[PDB]
């Protein structure tokens, strides 16, 4: 029994917003985020409470600013530790187009702005390499895919122009048939794959989803008999397309799955995204949602919609057990 962790993050104004002289309608204090409706200024502002509240509207010179490193060391390290404990984990970024989902998950591979995914990978390998018990050995395999109009593309295998089939293994759940799963032995190798994968994405409103998966295997060697008990945790880091057809089936279905789970049949199979993430939503997985928010008055409805779906997500609870 573990509830879905939910964080909200508000970014700086973008060019569109500055050009319309947008005012900031988002306020944050502690774990409370309040949104002002520019349309009805005298109506009571709506407040929401979340596990994490990242005020990233200003800049690093600000004392209360939430940087990439701070967002990661917070929710990121939390989930990585769960993976070390043997739990499957998932972190997905959700929000309006341009709200800051990719910046939070991937960031920029330059000076100081790496997002959750690169940092977690670096942290994962750093920890593995600091192991001092020779009875422990590890394996790290990675997969990276894109879901566009219900079709799946293998980002680590651009050579291939066929969309992979999402299937249901009779006993082990959903999987992408013939999706590349590469073993990596260093942060540098996994980062090259990440960079290669990011470049083959399409290709400026995204309407594809990106799923970066890591299969982290921990092998404990028992000295006396020679059996090696395995510990496997799947780490799924998701960067969703923004919210505003076959192009939008996945996002709408996710909304319904999230609402249904919060309400407690579920249309998991109604879309490739919810099908593949079935166990992370209501299964054996420690899951977190990072809701990206625009700070601008002009996006009140979209932002309010995001806050509401993030509020429901908070109510989801999943039965978790360590994979030993
Ligand atoms: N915390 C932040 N600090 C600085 N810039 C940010 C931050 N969050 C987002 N941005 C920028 O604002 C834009 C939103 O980026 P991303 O590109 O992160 O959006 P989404 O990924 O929200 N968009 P979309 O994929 O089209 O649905 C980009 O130009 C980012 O570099
Ligand atoms: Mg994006």
């Amino acid at each position: 029994g573990a509830s879905v962790k939910v964080a909200v993050r508000v970014r700086p104004f973008n060019s569109r917003e500055m050009s319309r002289d947008s005012k900031c309608i988002i306020q944050m204090s502690g774990s409370t985020t309040t949104i002002v409706n520019p349309k009805q200024p005298k109506e009571t502002p709506k407040s929401f409470s979340f596990d994490y509240s990242y005020w990233s509207h200003t800049s690093p010179e600000d004392i209360n600013y939430a940087s990439q490193k701070q967002v990661y060391r917070d929710i990121g390290e939390e989930m990585l530790q769960h993976a070390f404990e043997g739990y499957n984990v998932c972190i997905f970024a959700y929000g309006q187009t341009g709200a800051g989902k990719s910046y939070t998950m991937m960031g920029k591979q330059e000076k100081d702005q790496q997002g959750i995914i690169p940092q977690l990978c670096e942290d994962l390998f750093s920890r593995i390499n600091d192991t001092t018990n020779d009875n422990m050995s590890y394996s790290v395999e990675v997969s990276y895919m894109e879901i566009y109009c219900e079709r799946v593309r293998d980002l680590l295998n651009p050579k291939n122009k066929g969309n992979l089939r999402v299937r249901e293994h009779p006993l082990l759940g959903p999987y992408v048939e013939d999706l590349s799963k590469l073993a990596v032995t260093s942060y540098n190798d996994i980062q090259d794959l990440m960079d290669s994968g990011n470049k083959p994405r399409t290709v400026t409103s995204s309407r594809s989803h990106a799923v970066f998966n890591i299969i982290f295997t921990q092998k404990r060697h028992d000295a006396e008999t020679n059996i090696t008990t395995e510990k496997v945790s799947k780490i799924s880091l998701v960067d969703l397309a923004g919210s505003e057809a076959n192009i939008n089936k996945s996002l709408t279905t996710l909304g319904k799955v999230i609402s249904a789970l919060a309400e407690m049949f579920i249309p998991y199979r109604d879309s490739v995204l919810t099908w593949l993430l079935r166990e992370n939503l209501g299964g054996n997985s420690r899951t977190a949602m990072v809701a990206a928010l625009s700070p601008a008055d002009i996006n009140y409805d979209e932002t309010l919609s995001t806050l509401r779906y993030a509020d429901r997500a908070k109510q989801i609870r999943n039965t978790v057990s360590v994979n030993h």
